[PDB]
């Protein structure tokens, strides 16, 4: 039967913490799923391990649709990154187990390919200008067609994507960065021409006129994405950027529900959808979301940081290969220990993935592997002005 | 003056509550409620592993910069976990903050702005004759306020093991009874009682905006939470339709959960509590924009938020110019013993303490006494086996 017989989370740390819900069957078959939350990882495990679980034994695995919205719903007190990523990690482990039951990769259970692979972007990063241009050129080299570009800020010691378990303290300046910025991108124009694709995050720090301003200066270097330019639980924040230029935009890695950018959409007030799997409420809310920005040509760009696994990197890639109005994947490798926890049959290859064609999402955990490695506490930064304001990092 | 010390409390007296207490170098402490029904062990661990490391040597009288630490820095901001953890240490601070002014809690955010504290008491029963038995018995309690509910003819289970409980669930069967049990409130009790109806999520808005219509000539002090409302736009359609008062907003963490609802005049009272609500930081934010817009503050009073939050609540409605309500569920004996407060219960009304701080404390020892146990809230479902909303 497809009767959950077992669930349970993993916990581990091979380079870094990752929280993975495994779900077996009365009939041996299991799946797994990414409840990864940065800095956040226990809030999760002790949602699956003390609430959801319980609830998971003896149901119905086939029922994915019901799991969700029993989850969802039932849970009383809705939406939420905590929240979202223990449902997500039941949802991307069902899907599994589904693919797998139905002996097809997730991609074809999915609606099946609309592409033959699928393109990422790189991070460059970089102290100075020069340093950052060096980083494209290395990666223009292994063949990435997209490279996001970051660079350290003159007269400031700390910048956001540029080079002990409580939040380390980086001191912000907006106006410094509004005047440097433009320059990084042209010296990548100047260098590397038009062809490549060019990304870059300004990382929530902006208020809104501040983001149009930056927005319209950097208009002569045709960015694929300016990337959350402000923080948007307002989800009217990002009017003012939209009506003051079109240098295309790309919000949501911090989402964790549709209807935090129901709105951002419907408006046409953003380009790209960052929000990734693990934390958007898997595969089943996902698809409403993808779905939701295609009526407005917005396209999907799946926050692919290394705090999501490589059960997320897997199931992402099956989704992204389908999915009509993809636009990129994120890509950040992630670190030889962690590969080898989580076996997989994704494949990067000059500059694109290639999704698995193993039945499931093609991820596995090694647990006996993963248990090598104990979970060490790390928490994400804060930011803070010059006058010691506390600011978003 | 610093942080010396944070921890959680964990106890069961009836029902399960999770407790932040906050201790600083000079010895003083002060607590929070982080209470989060069902999932309680979730904020425990927020608190326990990711927060309480990053309270350790703050400034304890840096309130709002703790605040702002802790939402911010989470990176992924809002939500039930993330705010109740933001809400218990708000809480703890602003206790410290009065205790070391040497002034109860209402005093520090502006003083009194009324006598006492006006509440509802839960009435509810099979029949509608039930439901009535218990109104009689309230009134006789000397509650001004009383919220309503009875069984559904023809369904098992209305609103009103340690996994969910199902219930089975019919709106239009519903639809067609409940204006029935406000007549008859009506009818026995007169008009200058106050009656409140909890639709607890089950209906569709131009389904709530039928309902509205049908129990005006009853005139609900409010119609609560009418339906899901993740999508704030779900409110208009009621609004457009009718003009019994409506509340919502229980299941709410966040203003960003509510600011249209509010600026758009789609409700009347704002229900969300300190808890859940991210503390008395967030919560006076809340309040003050709901005043802009005529809209009252009803607290969520259910057993599942601690006498910590009930405490600071009562505070806080004590000085709020735009309180609506108080609701009042009572707390089990060995909840009020584990959970030392004076706050005073008289005549229908709530009265704040006067020692400084919110006014309650936490007996350690008691409280170890009662282990947690695992309860789960209910799911919902519909007569074909659809999975709703309760
Ligand atoms: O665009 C990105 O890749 C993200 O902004 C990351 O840099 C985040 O900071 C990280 O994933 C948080 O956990
Ligand atoms: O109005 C109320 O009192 C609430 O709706 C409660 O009945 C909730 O169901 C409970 O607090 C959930 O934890
Ligand atoms: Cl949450
Ligand atoms: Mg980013
Ligand atoms: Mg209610
Ligand atoms: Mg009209």
């Amino acid at each position: 039967s497809l009767k959950i017989r077992d669930a349970y989370t993993i916990v581990t740390c091979p380079g870094r913490n990752f929280v993975t819900l495994k779900i077996v069957t009365e009939s041996g078959t299991h799946g797994i799923g990414d409840a990864t939350l940065n800095g956040r990882e226990m809030a999760v495990a002790a949602y699956l391990d003390e609430h959801v679980v319980p609830a998971l034994i003896g149901r119905d695995a086939g029922r994915i649709e019901d799991t969700w919205q029993y989850l969802y719903r039932g849970a009383y007190w809705r939406r939420g990154p905590v929240t979202m990523t223990a449902i997500a990690a039941v949802d991307m482990a069902l899907w599994d187990i589904k693919a797998k039951a139905a002996g097809m990769p997730l991609y074809q259970l999915l609606g099946g390919k609309s592409r033959e692979r699928v393109m990422t972007y790189a991070h460059c990063t970089g102290q100075t200008i020069e340093d950052c241009l060096g980083e494209v050129a290395r990666h223009v080299e292994l063949g990435y067609r997209a490279v996001r570009v970051q660079s350290g800020v003159p007269g400031i010691e700390t910048t956001y994507g540029v080079a002990s378990s409580l939040p380390a303290e980086h001191v912000w300046s907006t106006e410094k960065y509004l005047n440097h910025a433009p320059k990084l991108f042209a010296a990548v124009r100047e260098r590397f021409g038009d062809d490549l694709h060019v990304l870059h995050d300004v990382h929530h720090r902006l208020t809104p006129i501040e983001a149009a301003r930056l927005g319209k200066a950097v208009e002569p270097y045709h960015l694929f994405w300016l990337e959350d330019c402000v923080p948007a639980e307002n989800q009217e924040s990002l009017r003012l950027i939209r009506e003051h230029t079109t240098t295309p935009l790309a919000i949501g890695e911090v989402f964790n529900s549709i209807h935090d950018c129901r709105e951002l959409i419907q408006n046409q007030w953003i380009d790209y959808i960052r929000m990734p799997l693990t934390h958007g409420g898997g595969i089943t809310a996902m698809r409403r979301v993808a779905d939701l920005a295609s009526l407005y040509h917005v396209r999907t760009g799946f926050h692919g940081a290394t705090d999501l696994s490589p059960v997320c990197l897997g199931a992402a890639i099956h989704f992204d290969t389908w999915v009509p109005n993809f636009g990129i994947q994120e890509h950040m490798p992630h670190t030889d220990e962690t590969d080898a926890v989580f076996p997989h049959d994704y494949r990067f290859e000059d500059g694109h993935f290639l999704a698995g064609e193993s039945p499931g999402h093609g991820v596995d955990i090694d647990e006996e592997l993963a248990a090598k490695y104990p979970y060490e506490r790390a928490s994400l930064p804060v930011n803070r002005l010059e006058d010691g304001t506390l600011w978003h990092w």
